[PDB]
């Protein structure tokens, strides 16, 4: 019989939380799939406009799932069927702020740029760092196909995730919270089972699952080589079929090696990659042009 | 009413069988996978004695399952349950001869020389090129560990198939027939999902799932390398810390297709090979010495 | 619009004896010279398409002594490379194969969507509906030649009708290509000259080439079962009339030498 | 044989600022100074083992104010590397993690198997059972140095009597080793000298040496939070005692520097 028109605030809250069993059962057309997920930590800001993160919901994805890889590469389409995304709180009720979670339909589209538009966002939540919220997605009763190659993302992909924290003090907690996902898949076509790596050139074509991305910003040429994961097994190797100026240079990472040398008109490189966070680069070749070569990824 | 006392013999014969549905479920401990595999082809011999061809069955290994390998990453331990062999032939009864298939539970072990003391093995078959006939291995309750790096056979493996044919006629046909896998099995400790590749160095050292293996043979030292598959998407790179004589050859083998150079200090090469039999290499490397390097071999 | 059951024949299989599989891969469009022949003829005055019943027969024409196995398949991905290996083939689901002296009938499951009917340069994920293959891998050397012959049994149906696309295929050697998609120009050196290879099986083959200066040679038979050319080739105005008949894929089968971008242009019709 | 149940100490936890997170690894066998204290005497006149309970506990001692999170978890396979990324960790089974000023328990399931204790070059998938890893990631910079205790509470039996084990360390500079496994000796460089890595924890670390020769340098203190020299190095014949505290593992406390392979004898004990 506590007071309804009082309210206290404590010092902390503690969510315990042990592992889950996944369930896989078969049906007449493929196979059913219940399981949990973790994605990433979130740091703290100290300006006034919000930081985002974003994360591209496809079974094909090693940046977002970890063991639905294995099962999805057997299999040509799927199907969601439920999606929740929780969130769990690591600080004090000394920090001041908020945290935003939202989702969109449009894979390919840029973040919003201000605090008013992201507010414009349907089914947008957002709480206090020191406490936990539950955001759920409905779905719709469409089948896709899987994502290999290079395709439109609004063909092959479902939607994607933002998270965001804008606005904290200047001595405060590090980081705020985790956030985790629970799903549920339905598969439906058997095939033969695929490669897991990533083989491509610099004109375009990608024939694997997206582990990597290139980007230009043609100053005297300076390729950029941005990675979407934490795997931290990334191996790396390039072909060069002319002179090149210099290659295998570290931009801004936690860790290089490379092997062999890149002075001669026919030269194969090697280089190994440690990855802490997302989006840091570890590669840095300058060229005249856009060269001719073939370059090849593999995670572990 | 057909008469019991007389017999005929027909011109040929037609088995016709069609793609058949696994089936996964779960349990308390685990998971449980119902399937079908198919191994290989045989060929005929004008010879006296006979010809062998053998298969190591272990969960991870790539030369006798194709899609047990993706859901065997993700776990630990194993137990077989129920496991049965079928040929099938493919030749009409003008063909003259015999086929055998025999099951030994000691994997690390040279096939027998004469064929005396083939059929001295227990639970030998053995039979006419144009008919078909089952074996079934009995099995025993007993966990075993999952085969990764370098380990005694003894401790890890469950047993080994012979499959051989001796005696055919000058003109006859060129191939004889093929062998099926019906298999149960059952699975114990999730674990976090690991990579398919194969990283090594020449002293006696790997690291993956058996892909390739290397023997010496030193005369002028030269390596040889050989396959255990046909998934023709074996890519090869090896690192040179010395200077070698000379590098990717080609021994016996159906493609071959090499980039960079060998002759260098410091250097890497890369290799692309197509195998069409099982056995066949494609690399053959001679040295002065055992020589210190890194080799990395992945399938696709 | 209209709705129509059929049954067309694709290609006859051959005898394959060295150690590696052969395949072949026939995309189910509508608009396919190298599927259908009769159905490209209406489809060329609609739209949308949608089908209702797809099913595939084997019917052998070998003698019983011809030891051996043959496999069909069916996917859904129309962008894909074909497998290598036997293992990977038949653990698609619903493979099927056989002894080549006997019959066996391929089901296909359909849904219900509507797709659009061209040829261009747009994805194959959204135009097509998937991917036959055919597979022969062991033969000896006392066999036929031949072992069997493929058919389809189909029913479809049009939605919106326009006006009518163009049945020959008009093109010069500047790498231009409208119409429908019957031949291929290939080139290796510019003094060697190009290869024409004609993706398609059929009879009377016309194809005709003008050249606006001189050539140093025209009209060179190479892989074709009968040729017959009328008209020569002299110095600045001249055309050619040939005549090719083809029995089997990419035989490329007119050699011509010149320059390296020469001036001209080439038509080409079926019967 | 003989019963035992107990409760023993590990380690105590340090407060982790960096970006990535720490782990730190144990291995659960009867012959191990890493992970036990008082069932190493007990365990060196058998040779057979078998556990039939195990739990883990967790004990905070920080302020309500520190704010991150722990995690223990354990695994089958004694030969591993431990994981690189968050997912992976937290994809084991029976994982377990919270916030650190409160307590959890965590519970392992057991077999009915015999194997062998011992220390050696044997295969890990044949003598040992399993292992614990513990993970620490987040925290600031205003927190306390220290966070929490592991305990293990057990029940194991053993099996047949034999000789009894020596409990000290006798070696020399060529590789040669005997004993149980208290320390490990490294070089870098020939000139430079040698490491002395400590890699268990504990007070009162006796190591005494022997020098057949001249020697430039010797007792140096590197990372020990007390050390205590008392007999000095001259010329031929002279011998040392040094006693040295232990915080933490792999302090590499005593470095010594001589020419590349000298002769002498040195002798570690514990307490």
């Amino acid at each position: 019989v506590q007071k309804v028109t009082r309210l206290s605030a404590p010092v902390a809250l503690a969510y315990r939380e042990v592992s889950t069993q996944p369930r896989v059962s078969t049906a007449r057309d493929g196979i059913t799939r219940s399981g949990s997920e973790l994605i990433t930590t979130l740091k703290k800001n100290t300006d006034t406009e919000p930081k985002y993160t974003t994360a591209v919901l496809n079974p094909s994805e090693p940046g977002t799932f970890n063991q639905l890889i294995k099962e999805a590469a057997q299999y040509e389409k799927y199907r969601f069927t439920s999606l929740r995304f929780r969130y769990s709180p690591m600080s004090p009720s000394t920090t001041g702020g908020k945290v935003a979670l939202a989702f969109d339909r449009d894979a390919a589209k840029p973040p919003p740029n201000d605090l008013a538009s992201l507010y414009n966002i349907e089914g947008c939540v957002s709480s206090v760092p020191w406490t936990g919220f539950i955001l759920t997605v409905p779905t719709d009763s469409t089948d896709r196909f899987v994502a290999d190659g290079i395709s439109d993302p609004k063909l092959v992909d479902f939607g994607k995730l933002i998270m965001a924290t804008y606005g904290q003090g200047a001595n405060d907690a590090a980081q705020l919270g985790e956030v985790r996902v629970e799903y549920t898949v339905q598969l439906k076509n058997r095939t033969g089972s695929t490669s897991d790596a990533q083989i491509g050139d610099f004109a375009g074509v990608k024939d694997g699952p997206r582990l990597v991305s290139w980007s230009k910003t043609k100053g005297t040429a300076g390729w950029e080589h941005d990675c979407h994961f934490l795997g931290t097994g990334n191996f790396s190797l390039t072909l060069f079929y002319e002179k090149a100026p210099v290659s295998g240079l570290e931009n801004a990472d936690a860790s290089d090696f490379s092997v062999l040398g890149e002075a001669a008109a026919g030269s194969v490189q090697w280089a190994g990659v440690k990855v802490a966070e997302r989006g840091q680069g570890v590669k840095m070749v300058t060229t005249e042009e856009q060269p001719k070569g073939k370059w090849q990824a593999l995670r572990i």
